[PDB]
């Protein structure tokens, strides 16, 4: 039988930032097209887009950097061959936009680039340094195996050796930052064309909206609050794969309970492509109780009309 | 309720002592110190124990305040940090836990990102921002997340704020030098040096001849020096996380399971999962297990603390 997992709001992570789950959201008279890859899983279990199970690979990096590269942008800047996040090679005809976990967003994100040497009192060289990746830059090519990155340091990362970048969150926000949750990196790089992408996802019913899990992402300089929001968090994602439940409709009605008071906050549809609506009028944050959690109801058809929130 | 494991390989797999996927599986024998982690407790019926919780970005994590800029002795710039729940909620220290959940469980110089964001906004009626690197050093005395404060240092010499919001983002460790005081199965000093961790998960080891602890291990970056440096779990967080979520009755204290390859249909090895929340083996071998990567944990059956396991 479908099963959600019994996750208070505080029990639960962003699939598309390493980031905790902060608050549920709506924007109705949100402009663009809703197209992330990350967290993106059907009801019966296939993982869609850049989508991977772990927390830990979500925007992150593993591969090796191949050598510095002069620019004409300040900073110091890194090629780096990018495998799988598993260490295989990554097989840039396998049908995905890019190897799984990459950033889904515009944006300069800010984390560490980290290295341990493969060559050897028999103990391996180590360093690490604050980076930052652009992924709205032409340098950011994933789909074809390798990406830039940028540093603050000058000098001290070394050539041909193991190479792991863990994010931490955005450089900046500011006007020259490029920051859209909402558009996708160009994978194969500038003016190309992604491919294999997880389908785009809108609300169909009249007075219905898109509702997501919202979590508010650090910055390393500047001015700013900047957000992502995910259509359903991670562990939404590992426990749909686990359980590869039968859909037996396209919609499944699901209730937002408090436990304490046993009483039904809001109702959803959670759509058979993984995401949810509601019937809301209004932009912003949803102010419910702290112990509350989504429980499956029943499977309905597409023309089920939502009680309002 | 039957118990049950997910199906996930060990590149399905993630650290639930610090931020990290699973690298490998692992057994030393030869450990001679008392092996009682903090986090990555559970017991198979579900109950978290120790400073566990649930979320992946809750381990070796702190959220809070600085309060001010410190002195110390040492070399650096160093702040004093009030540190609450991870869920912003104040820390009540006479809850039965050993610390905040998520608290670091071993001594070392923990290298992460501390981040600011400020409560005030400026009319675009926007808060500023800053983060640098940071280091905790866990064994020192000034580390007391119990009685709800901590002190961390950072190469950045001025640009942290007092009052402000601060979190911080664990990435790896900042030396395994020898003065370094690097050791994954000592405790921190939860309330400081003249008093007792309180509320502890307990010790783990095998009950039994020829056996040893099976740990999952995970290779942690470090921010300069030399060294190899990892960390065992005794359950992945996802495990932890089914535990937790399945709720199912432990019908006895040892839970027969077999890692096995679902291609070549063959179980590679078979281990004792105890009620407790921790793998033992047969093993006289020291080091990683070889095993394929399409590889994953499977309950048999229930046993009891006398089964005699297949050498491995
Ligand atoms: C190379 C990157 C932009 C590339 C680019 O093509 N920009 C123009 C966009 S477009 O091609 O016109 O689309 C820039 C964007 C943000 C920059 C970083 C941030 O500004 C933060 C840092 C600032 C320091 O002065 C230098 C290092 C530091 C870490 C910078 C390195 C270079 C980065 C990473
Ligand atoms: C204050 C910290 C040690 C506290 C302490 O009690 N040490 C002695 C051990 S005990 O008191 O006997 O337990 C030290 C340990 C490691 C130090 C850091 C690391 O060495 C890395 C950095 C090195 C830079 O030169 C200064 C900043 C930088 C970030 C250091 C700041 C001070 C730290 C954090």
């Amino acid at each position: 039988p479908f099963t959600l997992p019994i996750l208070t709001l505080g029990e639960l992570t962003n699939s598309r930032f390493p980031l905790p789950i902060d608050v549920l959201y709506t924007n109705p008279n949100e402009s663009a097209i809703v197209q992330c890859q990350n967290g993106r899983c059907t009801l019966d279990g296939e993982l869609q887009g850049t989508t991977q199970l772990l927390p830990t690979g979500i925007c992150a990096f593993r591969g090796k950097v191949t050598q510095q590269v002069q620019d004409e942008h300040r900073g110091t800047h890194w090629n780096m061959t990018v495998t799988n996040l598993n260490g295989t090679p990554f097989d840039p005809t396998e049908d995905v936009p890019a190897p799984l976990g990459t950033p889904d967003f515009s944006g300069q994100i800010y984390g560490v680039i980290s290295q341990r040497n493969t060559n050897t009192g028999n103990l391996p060289a180590n360093r690490a340094h604050e980076a930052v990746i652009a992924t709205y830059s032409p340098k950011f090519t994933p789909k074809l195996g390798n990406i830039q990155f940028s540093t603050w340091e000058t000098q001290d990362v070394s050539s041909g050796q193991p190479t792991k970048f863990t994010p931490v969150g955005l450089a900046s926000v500011d006007a020259n930052s490029h920051f859209d949750q909402w558009t996708l990196p160009s994978y194969s790089g500038a003016l190309t064309l992604n491919m294999n992408l997880a389908p785009s996802v809108a609300p169909v019913f009249p007075g219905e909206c898109l509702l997501f899990f919202r979590s508010f992402i650090p910055l390393k300089g500047g001015y700013g609050n900047p957000a992502i929001d995910c259509l359903m968090p991670q562990e939404w994602v590992q426990h749909l794969y686990q359980e590869s439940a039968p859909s037996l409709s396209d919609v499944a009605l699901v209730r937002y309970v408090n436990p304490e008071t046993g009483r039904t906050l809001f109702e959803a549809k959670l759509h058979r492509n993984g995401f949810l609506t509601v019937a809301r009028n209004s932009a912003g944050p949803v102010v419910a109780p702290t112990n509350g959690y989504f429980r499956f109801d029943s499977w309905v058809n597409q023309f089920y009309t939502l009680a309002p929130m």
